[PDB]
């Protein structure tokens, strides 16, 4: 590989960050995964503007009650996945704090793509695709839709942080 | 005993259903419960106007996308424990939810309680008391607010329901 990306996932319990880390990396899927225990991390080469970048993406579970999110978590990440449920609300509405998180415990140079996911559930949203745009945009963040179930826009997501991160 | 009383808990994942059975049942709590695989029950004995009722209390996830609750899960009950989470907005919001199932599977003259659980979660309340107590109150249910945490309230909501459906 010719450079290291270490890209993190965040967002609230539920919203489908290992599965797309597993989408990913594996290509692998799972209706019945539980909340994810400790942190985890896999990795992944592709190609971007000619390179070979290992992108090495971080996960683990949403829950900040009695156990926070450290730095260590954070260290060294040039992307953060942001992600939430097109069909929860609160999810979407958590994004200011995953935000505040970034700030606290992140680089201030991170990029961060917002990701909506859970697309196949169109039926279901609760989230208007152009709502969230307009809050990327305004808040300057990249802005994808995804759907880890039936695969769409996941080896997408990833190229698009990946790219972004390698011409900063 | 001198009645057996079947009764269920309801209310989205999370809000602590299995722990208000546990805490009722066995006095055990458990910080670490995952969410609830299949359908069980519990009994305790206890006092009603001066009877011995058995409280026979069933649970089960409050999850339903590719498999949803039947109405063998309700059938015989005589009261539903309606619960949600005083610290999450949308477990209250879908009480309306819980209420049409309610009439959709359950005896017309099921007597339900609203519980708001997790009241040691004060400070992150997102719910007013108030407002739900005057919910209840417009939809002819009963009210009441439980930690099953710190024991504050548990054996009564259970008390006072059995006692409401034991007068009838
Ligand atoms: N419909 C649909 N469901 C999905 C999708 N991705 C994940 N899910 C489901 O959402 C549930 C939870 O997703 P997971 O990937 O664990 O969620 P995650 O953010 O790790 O959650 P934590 O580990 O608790 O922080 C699982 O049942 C997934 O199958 C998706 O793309 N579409
Ligand atoms: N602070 C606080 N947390 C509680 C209380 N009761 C339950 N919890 C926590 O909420 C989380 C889930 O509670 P459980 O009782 O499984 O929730 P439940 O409705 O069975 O959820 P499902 O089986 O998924 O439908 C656990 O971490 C519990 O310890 C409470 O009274 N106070
Ligand atoms: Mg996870
Ligand atoms: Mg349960």
């Amino acid at each position: 590989y010719d450079y290291l990306f270490k890209v993190v996932l965040i967002g609230d319990v539920g919203v489908g960050k290992s599965n797309l880390l597993s989408r990913f990396t594996r290509n692998e899927f799972n209706l019945e995964s539980k909340s994810t225990i400790g942190v985890e991390f896999a990795t992944r080469s592709i190609q971007v503007d000619g390179k070979t970048i290992k992108a090495q993406i971080w996960d683990t579970a949403g829950q900040e009650r009695y156990r926070a999110i450290t730095s260590a978590y954070y260290r060294g990440a040039v992307g953060a996945l942001l992600v939430y449920d097109i069909a929860k609300h609160l999810t979407y509405e958590n994004v200011e704090r995953w935000l505040k998180e970034l700030r606290d415990h992140a680089d201030s140079n991170i990029v961060i793509m917002l990701v909506g996911n859970k697309s196949d559930l169109r039926h279901l949203r609760a989230v208007p695709t152009d709502e969230a745009r307009a809050f990327a945009e305004k808040n300057g963040l990249s802005f994808i839709e995804t759907s880890a179930l039936d695969s769409t826009n996941v080896e997408a997501a990833f190229q698009t942080i990946l790219t972004e991160i390698y011409r900063i």
